[PDB]
């Protein structure tokens, strides 16, 4: 079972979202993971407590605009990279990293400023 804190935000920020697949990968000495690839071809990463890790459209489409954390959304928009939208964001414990329709990425630290 996907545990209750992904289904919310897979309920939260989806329309009429729809699973097509769950994989779960458990590790002897590590944490279980989960990817769920939903029926609109959004692919979702997720730890062992629900929260997103990765979120990624298929081509063509872009992510919804919520879950793109403020601080990123000032930053693109304040650069005109807003408008054309993200096609994948990923997190961890050392920061952030937005990818544009146009292949364009920014990498962000922990602390919401620009890293190379």
């Amino acid at each position: 079972q996907l545990p209750l804190p992904a289904r919310n935000f897979i309920n939260r920020h989806f329309t009429k979202p729809e699973v097509s697949h769950i994989k779960i990968d458990k590790e002897m000495l590590e944490a279980t993971k989960y990817e769920v690839l939903l029926t609109d071809g959004t692919e979702i990463e997720f730890d062992s407590k629900g929260n997103w890790e990765e979120v990624s459209a298929r081509k063509g489409q872009v992510i919804p605009a919520s879950i793109v954390p403020n601080f990123a959304v000032d930053y693109l928009k304040a650069h005109n990279f807003a408008a054309e939208g993200v096609t994948k964001v990923e997190r961890d414990r050392k920061g952030y990293e937005v990818e544009l329709s146009t292949g364009v990425s920014f990498k962000f630290d922990k602390k919401g400023k620009f890293v190379k």
